[PDB]
């Protein structure tokens, strides 16, 4: 997985989340860890929780 597919909302409440749209595609930079990745979505970068997304390709 490189990129990914967001499933649910999340709104970032600090800098440096990425927020997520369900159906957003974000290039995946890291697996940081099992409960949060890095990658960048429509010009942004940040992190999100690993859970909020699925495999795209």
């Amino acid at each position: 997985m490189e990129y990914v597919e967001a499933l649910y909302q999340f709104d970032p409440q600090q800098d440096g989340d990425l927020g997520l749209k369900p159906g957003d595609k974000v290039q995946l930079l890291e697996k940081l860890s099992p409960e949060w990745y890095k990658g960048s979505c429509n010009g942004r970068t940040g992190i999100f929780p690993a859970n909020y997304v699925k495999p795209a390709f």
